[PDB]
C-alpha cells in the first residue's frame, strides 16, 4: 500500500509528496461523502412521498431521526472543506494549539484532526474539569 510507503518517509513530514497524498485522501473523502449526503437526501425525498394518516405517527420520528444524521453529516463536509483549505495555505498537518507535527499516523486515520496527540490529552484533561 502506498500507506506503507508513506509511514516510511522521515523528517520529510508534510513536504510536496505528503501533502498530496492527503490532498487525495481528502478529495476521495469529500465525493464520497458528498455522494453519501446526495443519498440521505433523496432517503428524504421518500418521507416526504404523500403521506397517510395511520403511519404518519412514527414514519414523523424517522424524519426526525434523517435530519440529525443529514446534519452531522452537511457539518462534516465543511470540516473536510476546512482541511482541504487548510491544505492549501500550507498550514496542514500541523497541531493548532502548539505548532508541533500532528502524527502521520494520527493523520491517516482521521486526516481531519486539527490537533496533536498531546494538546488533545490536555483539552481532553480540561473538559474533566
Amino acid at each position: 500500500a502506498e500507506q506503507e510507503l508513506l509511514a516510511q518517509p522521515d523528517a520529510a513530514y508534510m513536504d510536496e509528496a505528503q501533502q498530496d497524498f492527503f490532498r487525495d485522501l481528502l478529495l476521495r473523502q469529500r465525493q464520497e461523502l458528498q455522494a453519501r449526503i446526495e443519498g440521505e437526501f433523496g432517503e428524504l425525498r421518500d418521507l416526504e412521498r404523500p403521506s397517510d394518516e395511520a403511519d404518519l405517527a412514527s414514519r414523523e420520528e424517522q424524519r426526525q431521526w434523517q435530519l440529525r444524521l443529514l446534519e452531522r453529516e452537511k457539518k462534516l463536509l465543511d470540516k473536510i472543506d476546512e482541511a482541504l483549505e487548510r491544505l492549501a495555505r500550507g498550514d496542514y498537518g500541523w497541531c493548532q494549539e502548539t505548532g508541533e507535527p500532528i502524527g502521520l499516523r494520527r493523520l491517516l486515520l482521521r486526516p481531519t484532526a486539527t490537533l496533536c496527540i498531546e494538546a488533545k490529552e490536555r483539552q481532553e484533561k480540561r473538559e474533566r474539569h
